């Protein structure tokens, strides 16, 4: 009796993954495996449907709703996170738990000197010029329906000189070093504040929320009905600022995920 919990291929599922790994052994008689390196929610819910995974680390709920759902892009954080709840326990039976409670959404990142120099604030700034810039994405982003490139193009009603998709890891250089004149960062990324980075506001609110969540089966928490419990320990216990501190202990001073998370559990004395 094992219980796999899926990492996907972010600093911050694999944080959360061996947090989640830790914090059973460590109140429980069950033992862990990570599953990691899955790229995207599609696989991590493939992952799941075939019994390969029993925990989900790291789950959005606007990546969900829009995809595995097949839903619009419901723009209100309660109401998002209420039709995935229900969905997926009427759907599939798994369970997605209350957040950890941070949001992990697509922010437009620019370099301070480039915002000052371009006049810019809101991502409807860069619309004046937008046919001169270079964009770094994600290697999944223009391929999305819903909270993709189509929807944003549809919504701000312009597109990019170019965009380059790339690791989500890379683009906090490549917009830091001019590589890129804007990318599409993850909020939760501690490079952007380490590299005095702007957020650009989404003025026409395309993005839905993107509250992160761990997902379980109701069949693995009916055989493990400690298991509930530990998870619990972690539900609204990280808020973005904390995500972010700790993305970076990764990220900026390069430790594993692992050391982190038993750093960070440590800290508050593994929730009893
Ligand atoms: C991190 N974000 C919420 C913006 C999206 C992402 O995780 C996409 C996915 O899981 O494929």
């Amino acid at each position: 009796d094992t219980i796999k919990i899926g990492a996907q291929s972010m600093t911050e599922s694999e944080i959360v993954a061996n947090m989640i790994a830790q914090l059973i052994e460590h109140d429980t008689d069950l033992n862990t495996a990570l599953v990691k390196n899955l790229g995207s929610n599609y696989v991590q819910h493939q992952a799941m449907l075939g019994g390969d995974i029993d925990i989900s680390a790291t789950r959005y709920s606007g990546t969900d709703l829009t995809s595995t759902l097949g839903k619009e892009a419901e723009k209100d954080p309660k109401k998002a996170l209420n039709i995935v709840q229900n969905e997926f326990q009427k759907r599939f039976s798994y369970k997605w738990f209350d957040s950890y409670g941070f949001d992990n959404t697509y922010a437009f990142t620019v370099t301070k000197k480039f915002a000052e120099k371009e006049h810019i604030n809101t991502v409807s700034d860069l619309k004046k010029n937008a046919s001169q810039y270079k964009l770094g994405v994600d290697n999944a982003w223009l391929k999305r329906k819903g909270d993709g490139y189509k929807g944003f193009v549809s919504t701000y009603g312009f597109e990019f000189g170019t965009t380059y998709p790339m690791q989500i890891g890379l683009v906090y250089d490549a917009v830091k070093n001019g590589k890129m004149d804007a990318v599409l960062a993850y909020s939760t990324d501690g490079r952007i504040k380490a590299y005095d980075l702007k957020i650009l506001k989404d003025d026409k609110r395309f993005f839905p929320p993107y509250d992160c969540s761990p997902v379980i089966p109701e069949k693995v928490l009916k055989e493990h009905p400690e298991l509930e419990g530990v998870i619990n320990k972690l539900i609204g216990q990280i808020d973005t600022e904390t995500m972010q501190e700790l993305n970076y202990e990764v990220d900026g001073k390069l430790k594993e995920p692992s050391v982190v998370a038993k750093e960070f559990l440590e800290k508050h004395h593994y929730f009893d």
